[PDB]
């Protein structure tokens, strides 16, 4: 019982740009935005993945003339409907992002190729962003989130006032049990929004809970793990090139050093971890001495078997010696001669 026969499309959210424009458009990417002076929940920093860069507000703002909240004067039911068909049309807008092969997390170690659906029948990583999403509309309705969005905060702030003169007195305690009263709805919107998928696909049939019967699972962990996923995939993906390149044995003589393809490859790689480390440090460090006794590189690899092969240590080693022994870190065996 969804209302999967009924057509309904929104102003604001266009199909993701996130990690590039889909095919044929080119670039337009966004990038991690981790920031010094500000505090995420309790502790100090952040990086904001490039997908909440991109969510979905749907009529919740209007862009028009300069931009404005769009629920100064909404009931709650209304508020609710808005916040339900955001969520709906990220979860559309997540699939084809992801179905595509667009999206980062979506993509096969081989270029051109597509990344395995899992295991369901889903494009691979479209479950994963759909249920980032989720936590990120929950932190912004929370007013738990960033403050890095003027227009956002001010999201945060619109929605605890109809909430506070909407509900009866007793406050952002409020604001926490009417999330609590309307979590499972919203998460029957991204299980409906599943659900039409069947209109589209031939994998499988889609009962929409194959992104979980229930809604997921603290926002800066899930940022992190998202920061750690797109991470080891392109990792993964660099190595394939290396391996492509390098290997073929060709070196040519000084012993012999790299040259041409290979010793491109292998400077990408390089010039991909160097930018990599400061968003790395930062959240490692955040997430450490929040969690006490507890592994960021433990984090990644629990979670998402492409960070399995990363010894993080070694990758991001600050140490004088690895910079000159190993040139292209993990990969500078593959990145040598004989």
């Amino acid at each position: 019982s969804c209302d999967l026969n009924a057509t309904n499309y929104i102003r604001g959210c266009q199909s993701k740009t996130y990690d590039g424009k889909i095919f044929p458009g080119k670039g337009g990417e966004k990038q991690w935005i981790c920031k010094d002076t500000i505090i995420h929940g309790d502790t100090n920093g952040a990086c904001i993945p490039p997908r909440t860069q991109n969510l979905c507000v749907g009529e919740l703002w209007d862009k028009s003339y300069g931009g404005r909240s769009n629920i100064k004067n909404d009931t709650k039911e209304l508020l609710k409907e808005k916040i339900k068909n955001a969520i709906h049309k990220e979860t559309e807008l997540l699939y084809e992002y992801h179905d595509t092969g667009t999206a980062i997390i979506s993509k096969n170690d081989k270029k051109g190729q597509k990344g395995k659906n899992d295991p369901n029948g889903l494009p691979k990583g479209f479950c994963h962003a759909v249920q980032r999403s989720f936590i990120d509309y929950k932190n912004m309705i929370l007013g738990t989130s960033v403050n890095i969005y003027e227009h956002i905060g001010k999201l945060q702030e619109d929605i605890k006032k109809i909430i506070e003169k909407g509900t009866p007195q007793q406050s952002t305690e409020n604001v926490n049990a009417w999330w609590k009263g309307i979590e499972r709805e919203m998460w029957d919107a991204v299980r409906c929004a599943i659900t039409k998928i069947n209109k589209k696909n031939n994998n499988s049939i889609f009962n929409g809970d194959e992104c979980g019967v229930s809604p997921p699972t603290d926002q800066s962990v899930s940022w992190f793990k998202e920061w750690g996923e797109q991470f080891c995939i392109e990792r993964l993906r660099y190595e394939q090139n290396i391996r492509e390149a390098c290997t073929e044995k060709k070196c040519i003589n000084s012993g012999d050093k790299i040259q041409g393809a290979c010793k491109r490859k292998c400077e990408k790689y390089k010039k991909y971890i160097s930018e990599k480390k400061q968003e790395w440090d930062k959240q490692k460090t955040k997430y450490e001495n929040k969690y006490v006794g507890k592994s960021a590189s433990d984090l990644l690899k629990e979670n998402y078997p492409e960070c399995i092969s990363a010894n993080f240590d070694f990758i991001f080693n600050d140490n004088i010696e690895y910079k000159t022994y190993y040139p292209y870190g993990d990969y500078s065996s593959i990145c040598s001669c004989e």
